[PDB]
This record gives C-alpha cells, sequence and structure tokens, in this order.
C-alpha cells in the first residue's frame, strides 16, 4: 500500500507554506519543493486555508520514500536512533516525524499498513497562518533506516473520521549542513 501524494486544496483551500531562510538549522527550497534540516531541530511549517474547516478537523504528517522502488517500505527511524533515550513522553521511539510543543499530538501505528504518522487538531490562526513545528529524528543517510534515500512528507487535512479534506507535500533531506546542501542541489538544478 502507498499513500497518495497528490496535491489537493479541497473545499477549504488547504496548502502549506514556508517562511524565508537562507548556521541555519532548516531551510526550504521552493525551486526543489524541498526542506533541508538538521537532526531533531524545529521545522516550522505554515498551514493556510481559505475557509475555516469544522471543529474536529485534524492535520496529519506522514513520511514516504520518494523513489517508486522504495515506496512500499515504511519510513522509520534507524536501529541506532530508535534506541536513543530521547522520548518526549509522547512520540514512540520508532517514529521519524515528531510534533513539538503540542500536547494534543497523537501518534499512529497503522494496524493495516504499519505506517507511522503524527496528527494534531487543526486550530484557527491567532494572524493569517497556523504554524506546526515538526522534528525529524533520523538523518537521511542513516544506514538501516532511510539509507540515503529521499523522502516526502505528506501533510493531510482530515475530518474527525480521518477522511481526506486536503493534501500537500514536500521533499525532506535531514543532514548536518542544510544550507550548503540546499545550495548544492539548487546549483545542480540550474546546471
Ligand atoms: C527552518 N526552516 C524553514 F524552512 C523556515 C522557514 N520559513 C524556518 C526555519 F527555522
Ligand atoms: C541518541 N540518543 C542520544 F542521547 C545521543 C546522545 N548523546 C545520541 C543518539 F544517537
Ligand atoms: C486548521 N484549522 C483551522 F481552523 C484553520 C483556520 N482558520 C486553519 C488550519 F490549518
Ligand atoms: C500563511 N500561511 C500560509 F501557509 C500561506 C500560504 N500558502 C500564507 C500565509 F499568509
Ligand atoms: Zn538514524
Amino acid at each position: 500500500s502507498v499513500p497518495s501524494q497528490k496535491t489537493y486544496q479541497g473545499s477549504y483551500g488547504f496548502r502549506l507554506g514556508f517562511l524565508h531562510s537562507g548556521s541555519v538549522t532548516c531551510t526550504y527550497s521552493p525551486a526543489l519543493n524541498k526542506l533541508f534540516c538538521q537532526l531533531a531541530k524545529t521545522c516550522p511549517v505554515q498551514l493556510w486555508v481559505d475557509s475555516t474547516p469544522p471543529p474536529g478537523t485534524r492535520v496529519r504528517a506522514m513520511a514516504i520514500y520518494k523513489q517508486s522502488q522504495h515506496m512500499t517500505e515504511v519510513v522509520r527511524r534507524c536501529p541506532h536512533h530508535e534506541r536513543c533515550s530521547d522520548s518526549d513522553g509522547l512520540a514512540p521511539p520508532q517514529h521519524l516525524i515528531r510534533v513539538e510543543g503540542n500536547l494534543r499530538a497523537e501518534y499512529l501505528d497503522d494496524r493495516n499498513t504499519f505506517r507511522h504518522s503524527v496528527v494534531v487538531p487543526c486550530e484557527p490562526p491567532e494572524s493569517d497562518c497556523t504554524t506546526i513545528h515538526y522534528n525529524y529524528m533520523c538523518y537521511s543517510s542513516c544506514m538501516g533506516g532511510m539509507n540515503r534515500r529521499p523522502i516526502l512528507t505528506i501533510i493531510t487535512l482530515e475530518d474527525s473520521s480521518g477522511n481526506l479534506l486536503g493534501r500537500d507535500s514536500f521533499e525532506v533531506r535531514v543532514c548536518a549542513c542544510p544550507g550548503r546542501d540546499r545550495r548544492t542541489e539548487e546549483e545542480n538544478l540550474r546546471k
């Protein structure tokens, strides 16, 4: 089974956004639709809707491998990092993606597909945007985990039953030098 990655604004006009960045622990490339971040550092992601969704609407994040030959493999923390004593009290140690600073985050191990995801209630903005803070708890290069394979994060807006209301996505590289790696990959896209 493979989760869909098709962008879908839906009835509420749902989409993601990133603030600008160029020392950096996280930086987003619009040209590559790709977030570059350090291990276990805050990644702020903005959520936009055109219209306020109903109470009980939630926002779920899930990682999948980007390459088609790995898409059925569950993205999980590597054998090293899953044994770290780095629990926040809520995230199970196998989950790559955490939400920080939200006590209502729930973590799902899907009983059928075995995929991991983290979901929070969707709340109205303060402002014009809602921000969620994600952490990525493994490097892209971790052997026995992502093993240098690219991943996508899929962000879904869902009703209280889990039915799809909206979807957006971005590629992620978790690496020691996000600013340098962004500049290298944007230069490759240029040439
Ligand atoms: C890290 N990464 C980003 F993409 C942003 C933005 N916008 C902020 C940050 F700290
Ligand atoms: C996992 N957990 C830790 F606590 C450390 C340290 N120090 C490293 C690690 F990979
Ligand atoms: C989630 N939930 C909401 F209520 C809004 C609004 N308004 C945005 C969102 F991303
Ligand atoms: C705040 N948050 C967002 F996600 C967008 C977009 N797209 C715009 C905004 F002002
Ligand atoms: Zn790891």
